[PDB]
RNA sequence: CGCUCCUCAGUACGAGAGGAACCGGAGCG
């Protein structure tokens, strides 16, 4: 499919704060999460890595929080995250950068860190069940939000 | 001792969405 993500970017090809409308191919996003390692950010970029989605390692939900209205089960099922993330029983949401040109992220180069952009593909652990494509509202930082489609 | 860079380490430690230090290396005061 294809997800529409809205984001405010300071179009360096201008400088000003512009309201871009990015379109992502669900197919390509999934491809991304597959070519991506199945670990909890112990890579140079730090991706992919756990997306708490408002939760804690227990499955209990953090104060003043509200999970992403994902839809499909699993994705909305309180996670279970244990330290290395590699809990022989754990199950949680991972996040990885995804881009409109749906190229695979250089997950291992810190210094210099390939800019991860505003969007990420969220998929289950350890089955990589695509959940959705969320993105920051302003720039490539801040609070994540589930885009439309 | 102070500052820049590497490294430590995307580690430790986090979960307001991130993220140190000590040791060590290069340099300036
Ligand atoms: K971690
Ligand atoms: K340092
Ligand atoms: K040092």
């Amino acid at each position: 499919a294809t997800w529409t993500c809205i984001n405010q970017q300071l179009n360096p090809k201008t400088n000003k704060w512009e309201d871009k409308r990015l379109l992502y191919s669900q197919a390509k996003a999934e491809s991304n999460s597959h070519h991506a390692p199945l670990s909890d950010g112990k890579t140079g970029s730090s991706y992919p890595h756990w997306f708490t989605n408002g939760y804690d390692g227990n499955g209990k939900l953090i104060k003043g929080r509200t999970p992403i209205k994902f839809g499909k089960a699993d994705c909305d099922r309180p996670p279970k995250h244990s330290q290395n993330g590699m809990g022989k029983d754990d199950h949680y949401l991972l996040e990885f950068p995804t881009f409109p040109d749906g190229h695979d992220y250089k997950f291992d180069s810190k210094k210099p860190k390939e800019d991860p952009g505003p969007a990420r593909v969220i998929y289950t652990y350890p089955n990589k069940v695509f959940c959705g494509i969320v993105a920051h509202q302003r720039g490539n930082q801040g609070d994540l939000r589930l885009c439309s489609h």
